[PDB]
């Protein structure tokens, strides 16, 4: 298993350790545009080896010939959004990295599975796609499992259980385009209805709507890199390891949810074949209403492109 | 188990949220002199939480009240030697002021004299202020030793005595793959230049990255420490300690293996040293003795 | 942290093995009536430390003077089942109470829901530091065939278990879910009941294989979960047998029900919205521990 | 990743449970002649995955077909060493069991790696080699390491340090026929003759020696299982992770120590390839020349089968 991380910055690099130590792969390469970062980034994840106790091969390169025959291939290329940056203006600056990357990616490595973290994801994702010239089932994005991760921890700190026992339903993609589903978060299998009041549950559901810009008001510059990082680091593993885990990814629909084509967020199933499966849950009106008119959007934009 | 790290930065960071994943700690709290980043990055790791499978209690401040009773302090406080002793004094005092009996670790540079002044600071029993530095060194001798001869790192023992670089004393003859000295399986040339990657390798990285230094491994030679001691391991690692004449040196904090339990440093181990090693480690103690001197 | 085990059987044993590892506690005392059956597993699973990376202390014994101030106690000593195996708790308990003055007892030892009253009224301890494990178990069960039935990671199953073991095991199937989503919007209503069904019968599905002796892999497996809980304080929220003051009707009795676990032991119930048919099985049940306590 | 344990006894359950929640394979086959036991034990493991957090597939059977191209398979068969069994009868009662599992295993499986446990692990190694056909780097039996941890436990009690920063060098085989290397056994690098006085040195050498008769003592009967199982584990973690881990093992020689081609125990490199380097380490007149002679008994053996 060979794996490799483009881009050496906060998230790239935490995700690049996080897989090294899990040992997930015997090979792991950390790519970036920029010389140096990635190289000395990885020497010191390496060099950790002898106290993380794994042997995982942590090299940084600046050529993608090194990243030859990648299995598994992340994107988290880009830049966040500096304040006060345009929509439009991100959408066009990355969707020219990713496609660059992507295109490059392909020149070394055919066949692989390609996570994309880079935002907008949601169109991000489709770029990747459309370059990569692979199944859909190849290509994947990142963004529910983080959204459902900090919705989970919210709910924790309301009722003081564990986050482990707390599932987070969320589709769609992030802020205005967000579709979380309060029917099927639960607790222990009970509906969080059932045990909080409307009213909390909006609450929760909002900060988790804008839980990155509530780190970057911390950060005050940067943004969000270790929950990100788990995050892409548990669909890796379930594709590596083949468990078939169950998480909302964006991935490219073909008719659920009334939607075609265009890269969605919802519960797929994930295993060595990338998506193996998509679920079409019973979303109320309003929810399956959203999630549609977003798609909607997210395929005007691929257009502009 | 309550453990604080000071400094939210690299390491420091680094360190809090790979001690939140292994759940040493139920309660632990970032803290750092600038606004906001504590905050955010310890949120950021708890929200990791529902994923990395913990409900470690990770919290950001700016507030040293929120790290009264803490059992373990880590100080990654730090930009030299003036300024980051400053720093190292007033981080000390602090969390001196509300909490009585901590075990200190340091990792702020220059390292063994950092861990003088928190020990002098804090008013705590040398065997409870060490400084980390030492495993780290090991841990690169070990990872250059797996590249050269390819095998696991886990099968690398390196002995590494004395401060960072020129200070630095790796001890070859205690230095094995398997319980085989190195020394029978490469030649005194290769040996050579691996001890002297191993004495720049912290300018190695430093080189690359352009900009600050290395965090991952530094960071998971201080868990390993932090580990030994929450689980009472006895594990034998090299750190900084307070001498009292293992050695030939006294008084002088000194990188040598000791071992580490849940009272701290409950062993002290004084390895035979050829002329030349104990020569070495002698001349950086007297080194590391004139700066504390001067502060 | 000090965790004593009682009982080196086969779950005995293979949890005591497994809390070595995770290095849960400092010290572990593998205890059991039988010479020597103690001493020796301790000192094989002490042995496998190098490999398994931990330095936990465990030790083998037949004396309660090396349980003294255990801060948990896991009782799995037992064997009319009603009968010796409650006079076996009877006497590890009294027991344990003379070397370890407040430690949270977690009982495994079958009849469950009834052994766990037993030990709590021999201990004199608040009943919330005295549970018994049954509903993760049933519930792992639950999950692994679900899992088997539509080929998804059984970490995204939840299954809810109520209730003892047997025809006194309540499964809720509305709070049973993949990812959230209902199995009845999954699964049709026949294998939904089959599941169920297998589920019931888990524990002798298991022995039917063996002819001897029953599981334990998933019962150890199971006990350390709660441990974990506790000694790491996460307040997970498992289906464990706690003494009810009313909730679902139901009071003294100790049964089923979702429990949040952390370092003080039950330090919360959870009394869920069941429909009428599992309500009143809920309370058949207890009514029928609480016959069996009455006579003991 | 395809794992197949021969025998569902002690060590035998205990190896596929640990193998299971390390998830090392994404499927895990124990096979036994016993009806029922293996088919019982095997879903108890997978039953308890909700718990352990793993998804391996756990099947219990009785049908060599199952075990069909497995990468890896363990040989735990057998039931050695009565409360007065004879070198000899063991010897042949084992002989016959791992030729029987041996040529059963290579009907349904063509090119995998051999991991022996049945004792006398040297003997039983050579046999199953022969019948497998493969070449000697795909076989190779677990006893070095298991010597090796005990003794490492028992320096640990002597001076009280974590069993973690002790490295104990064994080889050849067990009893008897065990070589130390006390030479090469440390403590943080430091030779435990450096540290320990050479009375108290053969007391530990000698305990290893016995360990396993010591847990027998205890155990009444049986034997030990928790170390065993966990000492073939770190071999064939080295090997799926592809770790390259140097441990003592039983493979054919071909000349190191002035020995040919008996199986002996000796330091070797694990990989996915199996024994990928032989270390001929500078033992002294004495540890070769029992090394040598032990090497000759199991000859000796050899021919009369
Ligand atoms: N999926 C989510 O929900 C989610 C969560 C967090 C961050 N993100 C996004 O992920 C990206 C990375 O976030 P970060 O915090 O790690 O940022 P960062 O700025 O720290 O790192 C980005 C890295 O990309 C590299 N880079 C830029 N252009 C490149 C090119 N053409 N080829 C190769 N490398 C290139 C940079 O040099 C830099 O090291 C951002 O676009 C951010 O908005 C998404
Ligand atoms: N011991 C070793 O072997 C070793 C290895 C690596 C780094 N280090 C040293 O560790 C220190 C931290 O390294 P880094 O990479 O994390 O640095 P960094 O620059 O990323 O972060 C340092 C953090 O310290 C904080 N800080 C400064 N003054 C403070 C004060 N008075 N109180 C509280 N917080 C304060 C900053 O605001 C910053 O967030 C440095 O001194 C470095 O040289 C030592
Ligand atoms: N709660 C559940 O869901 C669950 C799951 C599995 C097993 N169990 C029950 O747990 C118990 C143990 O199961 P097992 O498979 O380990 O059994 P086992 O027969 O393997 O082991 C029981 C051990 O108890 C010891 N013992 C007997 N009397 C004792 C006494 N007075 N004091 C101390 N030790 C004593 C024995 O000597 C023996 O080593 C049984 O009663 C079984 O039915 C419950
Ligand atoms: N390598 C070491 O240092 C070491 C350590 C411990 C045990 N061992 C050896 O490992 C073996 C197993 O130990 P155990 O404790 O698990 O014993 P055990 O008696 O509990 O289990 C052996 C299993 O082998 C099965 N078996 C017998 N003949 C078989 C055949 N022809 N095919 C398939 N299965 C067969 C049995 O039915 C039984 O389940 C023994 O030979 C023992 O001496 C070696």
């Amino acid at each position: 298993m060979k794996i490799t991380v483009i881009g050496a910055g906060n998230v790239g690099a935490t995700t690049a350790f996080r897989l090294a130590e899990k040992q997930l792969a015997r090979e792991l390469v950390l790519l970036d545009v920029v010389e140096g970062i990635p190289q000395g980034k990885a020497l010191d994840m390496y060099e950790s080896g002898p106290v993380g106790l794994f042997d995982t091969k942590v090299t940084g390169s600046n050529d993608y010939a090194d990243t030859a025959n990648s299995d598994i291939v992340i994107i988290t290329a880009g830049l966040p959004r500096k304040p006060g940056m345009t929509r439009e203006d991100l959408l066009m600056k990355n969707a020219g990295i990713v496609k660059e990357v992507t295109d490059n990616i392909m020149k070394h490595s055919k066949n692989p599975i390609i996570i994309v973290v880079s935002n907008p994801l949601d169109i991000m994702t489709h770029v990747a796609w459309v370059r990569s010239g692979l199944p859909k089932e190849r290509v994947i994005g990142m963004a529910g499992v983080l959204d459902a991760a900090r919705f989970r921890s919210f709910i924790a700190m309301e009722l003081g259980v564990s986050m482990q026992d707390i599932n987070a339903c969320v589709l769609g993609g992030h802020g205005d385009a967000m579709v979380p589903v309060v029917k099927y978060t639960t607790v222990a299998g009970i509906p969080i209805s059932d045990l909080l009041p409307a009213e909390t549950i909006d609450k929760l559901v909002e900060r988790t709507r804008n839980g990155g810009a509530e780190i970057v008001e911390h950060l005050k510059q940067g943004s969000a890199f270790y929950a990100p990082a788990s995050s892409v680091v548990e669909m890796v593993e379930s594709i590596v390891l083949d468990r078939k885990r169950v998480l909302p990814c964006a991935v490219g629909l073909e008719g659920q949810y009334g939607i075609d084509k265009t890269f969605v967020g919802v519960p797929v199933k994930l295993g060595r074949n990338g998506v193996e499966q998509i679920y079409e849950i019973n979303l109320d009106q309003a929810d399956l209403d959203l999630l549609q008119k977003s798609a909607k959007i997210v395929d005007e934009n691929c257009k502009m492109l």
